[PDB]
């Protein structure tokens, strides 16, 4: 509905597609020159967006503190039009709330996909990979989804970073990870 049609926009607006190692995939913009991309795509310090060499300015793998993985990362790259904050859009308010899951890879072009309502997990570890702040939801997913803009109408809640079986792992981005100075 109205989150399908909030997914378009935002998709023109913030979201463009990052050639990491693992692949083509979708790229959030926060705001200004900061995006977000997970982990183990393995983005470079000079990556091509949408298959054009650009050189990231600052690369920050986001995880906590203690080598938990959040399997986060932001970056800010190089270009000259800014990105339209989303910042203010950014839901950290997530469980219970029916989450959209937009991934736009070069596979995956805009593919929308209804996932229904989002659950915090927290701190769980994943095959003995400890892993902070993950949102999850129970969905039996088919695996691929990295970088998926987990959001619905006004409202990021994160993105997938590797969602596997009926969990969809998706990272909680929460504003004051983007907070510019603290």
């Amino acid at each position: 509905g109205p989150n399908t049609e909030f997914a378009l926009s935002l998709l023109r607006k913030n979201i463009m597609t990052i050639t990491t190692s693992k692949g083509e995939f979708t790229g959030l913009g926060i705001h200004d020159r900061v995006c977000v991309i997970p982990t183990h795509a393995q983005p470079g310090d000079d990556v091509l967006v949408n298959g054009q060499k650009i050189r990231v300015k600052d690369k920050y793998k986001l995880v906590d503190p203690e080598n938990i993985n959040l399997e986060l990362t932001v970056l800010t790259l190089d270009r000259n039009e800014k990105f339209r904050d989303i910042r203010g859009f950014i839901s950290e308010d997530l469980e219970g709330v029916d989450a959209t899951l937009v991934v736009h890879s070069n596979n995956f072009t805009n593919t929308i996909l209804e996932v229904g309502p989002v659950t915090m997990a927290g701190l769980i570890n994943l095959s003995s990979t400890p892993t902070n702040r993950m949102i999850r939801y129970d969905y039996a997913t088919k695996t691929g989804q990295c970088g998926g803009v987990l959001c619905a109408t006004g409202k990021i809640f994160g993105i997938h970073v590797g969602g596997n079986g009926r969990q969809g792992f998706s990272a909680q981005l929460k504003k004051q990870y983007f907070v510019e100075k603290q």
